[PDB]
């Protein structure tokens, strides 16, 4: 299917234990893909203060279109140097593997995969 309806667990930044899929725009989008996937990936809701605590590059979940099921549909775009690989729209935050972090929310996404 084009897109899969996701329930992605929202972390807090400061409860994070691996702060970022990898080294390289393509290896942290491959990354993201494949932890949604696998149901391992996890949300950063983007506030003040919070990129600084995450390392680049960064794969944010990006508005794609105004949400079926109460999914919001999404698609990915990773920031590395201020530079952006995708053209989206508004952030929903920040993805970041989840390794047993306990989440404060879910967030229900239609990910364009």
């Amino acid at each position: 299917k084009t897109h899969v309806q996701l329930s992605l667990p929202v972390l807090q930044v400061r409860d994070v234990l691996v702060r970022g899929f990898g080294d390289s725009v393509e290896e942290v989008l491959s990354e993201a893909r494949q932890h949604l996937k696998d149901g391992t990936c996890g949300l950063v809701e983007v506030e003040k203060g919070v990129l600084p605590q995450l390392e680049q590059p960064y794969v944010f979940i990006k508005r794609s279109d105004a949400a079926p099921h109460g999914h919001v549909m999404v698609e990915l775009v990773a920031e590395l140097e201020g530079i952006q690989y995708g053209r989206s729209g508004e952030t929903l935050g920040v993805l970041v593997p989840h390794v047993g972090e306990i989440p404060v929310a879910y967030r229900k996404v239609l990910l364009r995969k």
